């Protein structure tokens, strides 16, 4: 967006003060929208010296005359010209500016108009701006921010050694990246993104994208009424062991209630049996196995088993060791179809194999299971979209990053998923996610969409649960699949 | 409360007879608050000689004139010196005294107020105070108790050989252990603590605690947006047996209704694959035994599976023989984790165990299992909270003593509740608060905080049941615990 | 009241003490009732020396430790014994006073607790009391009066140089003239009369009442089903004239409405045409006048007229010059029935009349009238009760001398009423008012039980208007006389 403002300026030819305008204006009615009438409300604006600032003397000078009390803290050295130009015009209009913030002024007023710092912070935040930025956090006033807020780095959603809390952000054109990840997303509260006059042309060229319900309802497969279940594809999940029984059922019916036409599962013997008991709709071959769990012996059959099925899933609670490291490895550089792998096929996967692989492929790590898969520490990998992106476009693959935030990419486009809620950290939930995916691309979406659908729709069947989050289990989860496809539509 | 009435006269200066007006005019007030207009009844006061009779003297003289009719029938020898005062003011403002209760007068009455004995009363009721008691019990109207039900001892709740039956008490200050514990419990009706001007510091130095709304609520673990199974703790869970195979699965599921990341359980197979087909969500690792039950062959396993995991687990269903006792106490002695220890482990266990473990324990007895623990009889132990406080501070545990009052100590700091009805008095309930107390540590909560929050959601998740309580079953609490922690919020 | 606490003490023995705790304890009670949950606001406690500022310091007392904040500032010099013994409570229990209003202290409370002058207050308010009140007054606080607000004095109801503006007045064991009378009556708020615990027959030995709802409810006359038209008496109004063709045709239908039987109205003709066809269920006889009044030609027909009637109203719109004094003063010398004497008939009225009637009379004076009959200021007559009772006793009548809080009496009994509303405040209200105490009197209540009733009833049919009460009129309230009836029942 330094990029989109720039060229709407030096291109298009719009006035830097023109865009300028539009976005203190913006931020005034999001604040109306937000706390109805604004004439009854004290307003403290703080302003930084930067564009970010310009924007708050904007929103200052609007207010005047209109609400009962307006003061501007100015906390900066030097003024950029619109900032400049904005601050003559306040002061024009007959606004109060000070240039020391005394601590029990927030006393006095009501809300508290954060635009110190936006998108042009670098560096950890010292001294008396982080003293200032800490007394707001906690004065417990109503806290407005101006594009994202102050000490949140805009392209990662860290904090910089501190940073504002909003109840409301106001950003330009586009949400940041750091509205996105944590811990920005939490610190940025309710976020609106204003419309402040770029051309939609270069609005729409962004390359990275939020997950809108909008986007997953043109991407929903059709369900033409003169089907049958192979119409709605076919899919074979190579999962479970003697240790974990579960993941097998979880992961088929997640492929069932997403629309899939047949679903079947291959399970280690006697473990398969516990499918058909919770769900006799499913498909559960018996594989003989040594000792729980799959190995070398087994590839034929898995093999033979995959020829009459349009997508295969692996990996939810196979076990990890040596001897399903061999057989994972060995079925994925033999599977001629669409592989999603997860959980335990990741931890023994040998990225070579994705790289020699003519099929497409989906892999859904969660944070420790893409560092084992890359040899870096969860802090490295954790919210790196860019490494993400990296991992992808060199293995030839989509690349599911799971976390509150879960980013999907095929190395070319990005897409972030926002939906969901803290039921959904715990055990079972990845295993659904699975055959979500799976299930779709049997259905004909392909890898990336398969995976843009699927995030989206097991993080809003999450939070259509009715009691406490916390009491969500994978069960339940499956059972609100249909509703959030109903609820989408 | 004998301390607190004598501080706040003494060092505080509050004139006794104030602390007997408001005592008075508090009960004025409940019966208002219960009854509606109070003008069209006729009260029937029974005042004893003591502080509780002056009480009921105070509750008459302030009925005066304003109901249709108030007699006092004085039952004592002598009166205290307030009680003396406020008899003198009762029969100054034009109020009836009579000294002899004749049993026909109850027909000419709405409302008997019972003003006998409170706090005081010290040994079995004889005589006449007995027929009385026993004829306003037979009498069919509605009683109120003045501070505790006469013939209830304050200190435990037992009846004194009789004791009235209210339909509503007022106490004053604090509720009394009588209030709380059977069958006091029982015959206090519907109890209002009223405040009578006791200073709000000494109300506050209590150590014995009745568990709240407000407390649980503030005791429920923060869920942060970005987490991730980890965050919210692993349980292991050792239970189970050839003749027990369904505790393991609602222990592990009471783990996970109330928010718990991951939960394993350890069961001799093949009754662990009861779990999984069951709720796939569950981990349930197959523990080859000899004959079904744990035996110290599988102490290494056990040990092995407890070292990823935050808490243990450990009793529901596994038998009680030899060889079990065996694998417990070794178990327990080697375990570095907290344990949750319940059932069939509680029957086995030596509680040198305890007195050596570094790390903290919390045990779940029901009277029967506590009992055998300290070799005692039921009776001897059943709602003793001093022995309960005793035992867990010598044996460096809480101890959580079920009944229908539950009883939570660490020996310093001692809880009571009373959430829950009779649906709970049935094979299962105690599996699943076993899962929720380990549940609620691994979260992170101390063993005190995670049993106080976890009784409480238990009980209250029983009342939420829709059909008759007697139907309740576990498979059926365990759904509703979701919707308890709503409420609660 | 002085009498009413001094004997509770000195003859029914209840220590000083504790009327004085009920007293504030009844304060809180109603504060929680007005303003809900206590424990969110900041309470200012403003209190005297005197027995109103101990009251104040049992609130502030009260509230330690369950509200935000409390602070006393002590205005006085000196301490009765029950405020020294309520201020040394309140310090021992933990609260801050203070002996100097800093103006700025308001900003920090919610609450201003007026305990600073009660029913003691002599003597115009100066100084620093003064500058207190003023400083309350314009601080826009919720205002709680103990007692009375502040400078008014309680027996008359008047500002005594200034005086505290109460959002609420809780006052003790009844409403004391200065609640009733204005100003006070506006300074007062909502008013709450707590019971303290003074003896019923104490509070029921007081003679002058506030008009109720269920004291008029029980004087409303009978309905016996087989009834007549002269069951329910008949009246005969004297009055209008050729100035004034309205006033008999308001007086006509205000006994109509309140159930009289039968109503004749003697007019000069054509002006008594004016009536009948505005209400056709009028008799409206016409009298032949010299010029358009009545005069002594008319004295033998009205005499006729008289007699077949139980009683007679005069005034109403007769005009005043000589010719109609004379028929006035000679008609009532004459007349042996009741007399309900309004407006024209007042101002040309001899008191002397008055004394040598047999038969009773009712006078409905504004305080214009009132002045003109007693040869004193308006300022001298208004609001003056002891004045409205002495006059009434010597001239043996009922005296009702209207304004917003009516005064009606005989002498020995004096009734206030509070309905009404601005509405009234307009011509043509009192005659419609003259009419309703005739009927009553007709139906056979007595002359102070027809005033009392009628004054209430008038004053609650103006707050039925459904519109702006300054758009109510007099044929507007005729309708709402008998939904007002009914709403009493
Ligand atoms: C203009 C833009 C290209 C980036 O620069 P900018 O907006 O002026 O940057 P900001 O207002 O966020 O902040 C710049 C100022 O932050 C402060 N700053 C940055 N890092 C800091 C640090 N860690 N410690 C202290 N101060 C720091 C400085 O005051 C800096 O200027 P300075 O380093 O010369 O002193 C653009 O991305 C932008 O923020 N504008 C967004 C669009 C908009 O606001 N709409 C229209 C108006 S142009
Ligand atoms: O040999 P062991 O007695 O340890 O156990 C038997 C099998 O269970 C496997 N195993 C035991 N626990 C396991 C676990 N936690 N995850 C995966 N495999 C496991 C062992 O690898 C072994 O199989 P392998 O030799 O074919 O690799
Ligand atoms: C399943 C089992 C291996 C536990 O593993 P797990 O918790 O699922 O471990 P994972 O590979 O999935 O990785 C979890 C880690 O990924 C990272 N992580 C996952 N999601 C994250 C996110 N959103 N953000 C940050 N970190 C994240 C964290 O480091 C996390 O560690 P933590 O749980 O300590 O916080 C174990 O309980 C079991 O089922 N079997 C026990 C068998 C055994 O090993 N011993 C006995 C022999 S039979
Ligand atoms: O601990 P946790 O709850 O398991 O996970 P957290 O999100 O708090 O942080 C884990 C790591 O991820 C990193 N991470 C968190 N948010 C991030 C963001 N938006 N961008 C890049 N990395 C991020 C942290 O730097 C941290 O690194 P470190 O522990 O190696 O220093
Ligand atoms: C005062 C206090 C310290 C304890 O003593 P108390 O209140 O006078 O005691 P009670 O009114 O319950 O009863 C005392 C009387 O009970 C009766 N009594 C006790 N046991 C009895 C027995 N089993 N058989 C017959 N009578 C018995 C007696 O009449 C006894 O006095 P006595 O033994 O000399 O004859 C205090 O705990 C209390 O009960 N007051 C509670 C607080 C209160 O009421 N608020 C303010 C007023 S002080
Ligand atoms: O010898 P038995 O034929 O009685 O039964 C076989 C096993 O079942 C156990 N057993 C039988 N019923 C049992 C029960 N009700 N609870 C616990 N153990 C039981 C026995 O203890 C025995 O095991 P052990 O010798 O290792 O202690
Ligand atoms: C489970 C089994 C042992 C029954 O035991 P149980 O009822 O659960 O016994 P517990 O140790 O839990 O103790 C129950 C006692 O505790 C006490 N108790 C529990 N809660 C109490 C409370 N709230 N208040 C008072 N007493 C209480 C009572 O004494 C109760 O006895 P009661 O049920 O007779 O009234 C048995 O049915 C079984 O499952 N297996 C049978 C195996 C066998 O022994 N024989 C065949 C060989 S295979
Ligand atoms: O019979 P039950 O229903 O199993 O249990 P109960 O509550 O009726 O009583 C069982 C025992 O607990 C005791 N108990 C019950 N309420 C008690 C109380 N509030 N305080 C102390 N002990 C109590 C009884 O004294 C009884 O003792 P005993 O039978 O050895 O004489
Ligand atoms: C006690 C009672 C007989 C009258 O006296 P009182 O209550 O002490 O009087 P107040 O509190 O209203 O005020 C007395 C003080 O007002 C102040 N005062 C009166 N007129 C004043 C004036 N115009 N200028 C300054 N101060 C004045 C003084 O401080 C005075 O005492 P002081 O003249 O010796 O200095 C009684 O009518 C009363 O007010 N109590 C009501 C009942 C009650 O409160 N319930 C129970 C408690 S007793
Ligand atoms: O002689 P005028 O021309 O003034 O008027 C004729 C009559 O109207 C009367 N009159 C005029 N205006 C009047 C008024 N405002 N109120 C009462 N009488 C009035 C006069 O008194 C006179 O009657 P009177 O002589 O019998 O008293
Ligand atoms: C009716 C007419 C005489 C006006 O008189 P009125 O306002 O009704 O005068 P009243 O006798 O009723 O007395 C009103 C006074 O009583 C007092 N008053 C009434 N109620 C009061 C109360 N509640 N509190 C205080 N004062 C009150 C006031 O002093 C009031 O005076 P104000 O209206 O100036 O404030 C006149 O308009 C008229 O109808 N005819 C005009 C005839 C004339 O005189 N001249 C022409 C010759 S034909
Ligand atoms: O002017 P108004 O609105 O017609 O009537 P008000 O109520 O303001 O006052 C009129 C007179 O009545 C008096 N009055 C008002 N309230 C009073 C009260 N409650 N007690 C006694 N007299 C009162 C005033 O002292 C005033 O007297 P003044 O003007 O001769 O000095
Ligand atoms: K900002
Ligand atoms: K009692
Ligand atoms: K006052």
């Amino acid at each position: 967006m330094k990029e989109i403002d720039e060229l709407t300026i030096k291109e298009y030819g719009v006035d830097s003060r023109i865009l300028m305008e539009r976005a203190g204006i913006s931020v005034v009615l999001a604040m109306e929208e937000e706390l109805g009438n604004l004439s009854d409300y004290r307003f403290l604006v703080l302003c930084g010296g930067g564009n970010n600032g310009g924007d708050g003397f904007v929103v200052a000078r609007n207010l005047l005359g209109v609400v009962k009390d307006v003061l501007v803290v100015f906390l900066g050295k030097k003024k950029t010209p619109d900032c400049e130009y904005n601050y003559g015009l306040y002061k024009k209009f007959g606004g109060k500016v000070v240039e020391q913030f005394e601590p029990s002024i927030l006393n006095e007023f009501d809300v508290v108009v954060d635009a110190i710092f936006g998108t042009g912070l670098r560096g950890e935040i010292t001294g008396e701006y982080a003293e200032i930025i800490n007394l707001v956090n906690k004065s417990g006033k109503v806290v407005v921010s101006v594009d994202v807020p102050s000490g949140i780095d805009s392209n990662t959603g860290k904090v910089l050694r501190t940073a504002v809390k909003a109840d409301l952000t106001v950003t330009f054109g586009v949400p940041k990246i750091g509205h996105i990840l944590f811990p920005g997303r939490d610190l940025t509260g309710k976020l609106k993104v204003a419309n402040i006059g770029h051309p939609v042309h270069l609005i729409n060229s962004i390359n990275r994208y939020v997950i809108t319900r909008e986007m997953v309802r043109s991407l929903l497969p059709e369900r033409p009424r003169d089907s049958h279940k192979g119409t709605y594809g076919k899919v074979l999940i190579i999962a479970g062991s003697r240790l974990y029984s579960g993941a097998p059922v979880l992961s088929g019916m997640g492929s069932l209630k997403v629309g899939t036409g047949l679903v079947k599962l291959a399970v280690p013997f006697p473990q398969n049996l516990i499918a058909t008991s919770r769900f006799p709709e499913l498909i559960s071959v018996p594989i003989d196995t040594e000792k729980g769990f799959f190995s070398l012996q087994n590839l034929q059959e898995c093999l033979e088993l995959s020829k009459d099925v349009d997508v295969v899933a692996i990996g939810p609670g196979l076990g990890n060791n040596e001897h399903v490291r061999e057989f994972v490895n060995e079925f994925l550089k033999t599977l001629e179809k669409p592989a999603v792998i997860d959980a335990d096929a990741i931890n023994v996967l040998d990225t070579s194999v994705l790289k020699e692989r003519k099929s497409p492929a989906v892999l859904t790590p969660h944070p420790g299971e893409m560092a084992r898969l890359v040899k870096k520490t969860v802090g490295d990998v954790k919210y790196n979209y860019e490494l993400a992106e990296e991992f992808a476009k060199e293995n030839d693959c989509v690349l599911v990053l799971k976390s509150a935030t879960t980013i999907v990419t095929d190395g070319e486009k990005t897409l972030f998923n926002i939906t969901g809620n803290t039921g959904l950290s715990k055990g079972g939930s990845g295993d659904v996610l699975t055959g979500m995916i799976a299930g779709f691309i049997a259905q004909g979406l392909s890898p990336l969409e398969a995976s843009t659908v699927s995030v989206y729709l097991h993080g809003f069947a999450a939070e259509l649960f009715e009691q406490d989050e916390r009491g969500l289990t994978a069960s339940e989860l499956l059972r609100l699949i249909p509703e959030a496809i109903r609820r989408l539509k």
